């Protein structure tokens, strides 16, 4: 039921936080890719990712979250869930631990303000990560 | 350690959402009262409230969050540990719930802005009670 539980953290980070195109991969042990678990939006495509494909699979290869600034000048990522189509916008994507070992992967994207910092933004969402592998026991 | 790791939390709601004023209280056994565990700021009073103090100990009693659109206009509202004077400041109060009962409180003001909503930042802070409930633990 993170189906029903996750995209009412994702609505409320939408209204309150401008994050946008929020994705929840989780392990699938029988494709050994972390596969779409639920997004922000009405429709999830069970796209999945292997250990270092595109920026997802590299937070999950490495277990460290990845900051990029604009995603227009990147062309490591992938664009695969959400096919996104032409403004300045910003990704992050963080590890989700639990048994100390990484099940999955949480992303955003943010158009970013000039007052505001991508390093506070992925802090908070490793914060949110957190509470999700709360939910994974 | 809540003195160190929820201040990162509240750090960061305030930088990202203008909360202000976060609180923390965590049941005392020897005292029976709520009392602060961590605040917002460089110095927590160790204030107390009994079941049914104040805004802050109905929330304690009764399990349900408490929002006050505007605490001069009303006069149950205590002002207990922050001592505040002198425009328009909302508050919210969540329970925060573990082994199924209530272990204390977390709260909040918030200068309300016309286009947010009170129900979203309760909730919301319901989430981070989620999140400090599992430190808990």
């Amino acid at each position: 039921n993170l189906e029903t539980t996750v995209p009412y953290i994702f609505r409320l980070l939408k209204k309150l936080m401008g994050f946008e195109r929020l994705t929840l991969t989780i392990y699938d042990p029988s494709t050994d890719q972390i596969v779409v678990r639920a997004t922000s939006s009405g429709k999830f495509p069970k796209e999945g990712f292997k250990k270092g494909e595109g920026i997802t699979g590299k937070v999950w290869k490495h277990g460290v979250p990845i900051v990029i600034p604009d995603i227009s000048q990147e062309p490591e990522f992938l664009n695969k869930v959400w096919k996104r189509k032409k403004k300045k916008i910003a990704f992050i994507a963080v590890p989700i631990k639990s048994g100390g070992k990484v099940i999955g992967v949480l992303s955003a994207d943010k158009e970013i303000n000039e007052k505001d910092s991508l390093d506070e933004y992925t802090r908070f969402l490793s914060m949110i990560a957190t509470l999700i592998a709360n939910s994974f026991s």
